[PDB]
């Protein structure tokens, strides 16, 4: 006895969870765009010792045709997490027990092939009584093609079942642009390697290396053009720290014009470039003027100045006559946000960014993995638009515990544990590959920064309010979002359904 069924892209699906009403799937996307969705699979009764999973080519009318190369498949790996994030409010985690997160691939993408050697392997599997098995799967859709209805289907086999879905895919006659609209920052604390970047960058996200030695401070951004062409790179940090944190509210003076500028032109040109200079300084209203002699120099040098802090009159003029403001990027807290403020900056050409981090309010969609799904998706897209906010920074990636694929509380503090703080990738080891495997957050992500592109492209188009009408209706700010995915796809698809047809004039 084999149940099979679908589940959306930011529904979690339980390994007690029943089987669902359906097998088939229908999706709707643009050009250059991912849509994603996941198979379910419980044996209610025995085991299936050797379960294999394939999928088809997507065919169209006529010769329309999507490769199945344009599908990428993994297994999903449940975690234990056996202490809480922390509980506060109306926004909760849904408790200890086991939670669906890294991404076992069926293809390493260093070879183009199945691993080999693993310790964990995603087909075949054991499916064992009651506990369910799932299924991850991305279609990203041709930047190439045709406008239209296409279908195909997943097969599900074992030695005592074989079951076929349906695989329902309506491509709309626009396309995503391969830059982001959206501009980030992912700090990479320790996994260096070309491959960890460019998981990151599949999935939407730029990435600064941080934590760097003396050594390896200042080395040339050597791959910056060749990841420009192939994954639409938005953005680069120049790297000067002040070493002005929480902790040191402490500045020095300023790199000069001069060595800002050489650290500039070692990067592409037509690419924006921005210093992270300090973080969570905002107590510390001594270091106003040396914040403003920061500025004063990137500005000479036609460097963005970024600071994780909220804006505040004092430094809203540099000082240099400009009336430019001393931070360009303001990033800050969803507990942070202050309506009147960000209206004034944003009024005189700032951009604000916003940031998570732990459990610190009662409202805020939080980062963790015991928190509904959506939250990792509905804070890039939906709110960031409807606040009028242009980026988001994540302070780790690769933030691992010494048993990173079955303990994923990485952080503990002031009597407070966080299961998937500062981690969104997983070592490949563990799957016999080089290179990290995402996570189910990572792709809440990434479609939330998609989300943000179809706005982005109304926007664009002369059709802002009407845009924001909708984002306000599931995402309109900090304290009021939807937690049903099924409210957030019924908003894309009034989105993408009118671009369509502005498309189609
Ligand atoms: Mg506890």
């Amino acid at each position: 006895s084999l149940s099979v069924w679908t589940a959306s892209s930011q529904e979690r699906v339980r390994q007690d969870d029943p089987a669902g009403e359906s097998l088939n799937i229908e999706l709707f996307a643009a050009r250059g765009e991912y849509e994603s969705f996941q198979v379910a699979l419980k044996a209610p009764e025995g085991e299936h010792r050797n379960v294999h999973f394939v999928v088809s080519d997507l065919k169209g009318t006529g010769d329309s045709f999507i490769s199945k190369s344009n599908l990428t498949l993994y297994r999903e790996h449940y975690v234990y997490i056996s202490e809480s994030s922390p509980q506060r409010g109306t926004v909760l985690p849904e408790g200890p027990g086991w939670y669906p997160d890294a991404l076992i691939p069926f293809i390493d993408p260093a070879t183009n092939e199945p691993p080999s050697g693993g310790e964990l392997i995603a087909v075949p599997f054991a499916l064992e009584n009651n506990s369910n098995q799932v299924i991850w799967v991305d279609i990203q859709v041709p930047r190439d093609a045709e406008a239209g209805h296409y279908s195909g289907s997943y097969i599900v086999s074992s030695e005592h079942g074989e079951v076929t879905g349906q695989i329902s895919l309506t491509v709309w006659n626009f396309e995503l642009p391969l830059k982001p609209s959206l501009k980030s920052t992912f700090l990479i604390w320790s996994s260096r390697k070309k491959s960890t970047v460019e998981e990151l960058l599949k999935h939407k996200l730029m990435c600064q290396q941080w934590n760097l030695s003396e050594e390896e401070k200042g080395a040339a951004p050597t791959s910056e053009g060749e990841w420009i062409e192939k994954y639409g790179v938005n953005c680069s940090g120049l790297g000067f720290w002040s070493k002005a944190d929480t902790f040191n509210g402490v500045m020095p003076p300023p790199p000069t014009v001069e060595e800002i500028q050489a650290a500039a032109s070692a990067h592409p040109s037509n690419l924006f470039l921005y210093n992270y200079t300090a973080d969570e300084i905002g107590h510390y209203t001594s270091l106003y003027e040396p914040i403003k002699a920061w500025a004063r120099n990137l500005h000479e040098a036609g460097v963005a100045n970024l600071i994780t802090m909220a804006p505040v009159p004092e430094l809203y003029d540099d000082g240099s006559g400009s009336g430019r403001s001393a931070v360009d990027i303001w990033v800050i807290l969803p507990l942070q946000y202050d309506k009147d403020r960000i209206q004034e900056v944003l009024a005189k050409g700032d951009e604000v960014w916003s940031y998570n981090c732990c459990v610190q309010d009662d409202y805020s969609p939080k980062w963790q993995i015991d928190f509904n799904p959506i939250e990792y998706r509905i804070q890039p897209g939906f709110i960031n638009q409807s606040l009028g906010m242009t980026g988001i920074l994540y302070w780790r990636v690769d933030f691992w515990t010494e048993d990173p694929w079955h303990d994923v509380l990485t952080l503990r503090a002031d009597g407070m544990e966080f299961n998937g703080e500062g981690m969104l990738v997983y070592p490949g080891e563990q799957v016999g590959i080089d290179g990290v495997v995402p996570s189910i957050r990572l792709k809440a992500i990434r479609k939330g920064i998609e989300d943000y592109e179809y706005i982005e492209i109304l926007k664009n188009l002369g059709h802002e309010q009407w845009a924001l009408e909708i984002s306000q209706s599931v995402g309109p700010d900090w304290h009021n979002w939807t937690k049903d995915h099924h409210k957030l796809e019924w908003a894309r698809k009034q989105l993408g359904e009118r671009i369509n047809d502005l498309m189609t004039k």
